[PDB]
């Protein structure tokens, strides 16, 4: 079941996008999906640029991996920098320009819920070290919906937040000493949070972890490559126990391990 990160596999890539609007996005499927989607249906978001709208679902693995989408949503409001997720049937994202979070109803093309992540620096304040506006940064783990943040009174540390899905509310809220800026994306895991120590390197780590269960800070030395030596999106996904990335006009996945 759950346990500690021991070990990160190798890169695989799925898909590669062919043009520049893709050198940056994100991509992922739903660990909680509800009809009419199921657990191969594929988002994809090439988020290079200014009004970043159309979101690409793929019905099949095999359809996200070789063919165009099936569906085309447009939201009604841009969306900002690589952090959103998808959870139980809706897309969870970052207005541009903003620090509102936004939870938009696939199946209905409807904006459920819309809520200010309190106190969150947003638009370059806070990024991961690569930039990107990488200020806010969802995740979802075997207990549900987070969000990823630091803050002017948390000093810029990274501070994290569990999620009502339904209505954005947050619910309890941990302050690490990490600081958001000196690491280049960080994901969950069975209610730790983990860091990766840089975007570029083919030698990179999972440098740091952060326990909200216990409150204990450790540092780690995984080893973690970035292939393509871009990295702007790291996420992972809880049903399949994999990490989902996004490396230089690549969609790739790791596989790892849990003590
Ligand atoms: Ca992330
Ligand atoms: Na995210």
């Amino acid at each position: 079941g759950c346990g500690e990160l021991v070990w990160v596999g190798e890169p695989l890539t799925l898909r590669t996008a062919e043009t520049i609007t893709g050198k940056y996005g994100v991509w992922m499927r739903d660990p909680k999906p509800t009809y009419p989607y199921t657990q191969e249906t594929t988002w994809r978001i090439d988020t290079v640029g200014t009004d970043v709208r159309q979101v690409f679902e793929y019905d099949l693995i095999s359809q996200f991996m070789q063919g165009y989408p099936s569906k085309v949503h447009i939201l009604p409001r841009p969306l900002e920098s690589t952090g959103a997720v998808v959870y139980s049937g809706s897309l969870y994202f970052q207005g541009a320009e903003s620090r509102t979070v936004i939870r938009y109803e696939l199946n209905t093309e409807t904006v459920k819920a819309e809520k200010e992540i309190p106190g969150a620096g947003y638009h370059g304040q806070f990024p991961y070290s690569w930039g990107g506006y990488t200020d806010i940064d969802l995740a979802v783990d075997e207990a549900g919906l987070w969000v990823i943040y630091s803050t002017d009174e948390a000093k810029g540390a990274i501070v994290l937040s569990k999620l009502n899905p339904e209505n954005l509310e947050l619910e309890q809220t941990w302050e690490t000493n990490i600081r958001k800026q000196s690491v280049a994306n960080a994901f969950i895991i069975c209610g730790t949070l983990y860091t990766v120590s840089s975007y570029t390197s083919a030698d990179a780590t999972v440098n740091f972890a952060y326990d909200t269960g216990t409150g204990i800070s450790k540092t780690l030395t995984i080893p973690f490559k970035n292939r393509y030596k871009y990295s702007s999106m790291i996420d992972y996904n809880p049903l399949e126990k994999k990490l989902f990335a996004w490396d230089n006009l690549n969609m790739v996945t790791y596989d790892i391990k849990l003590s």
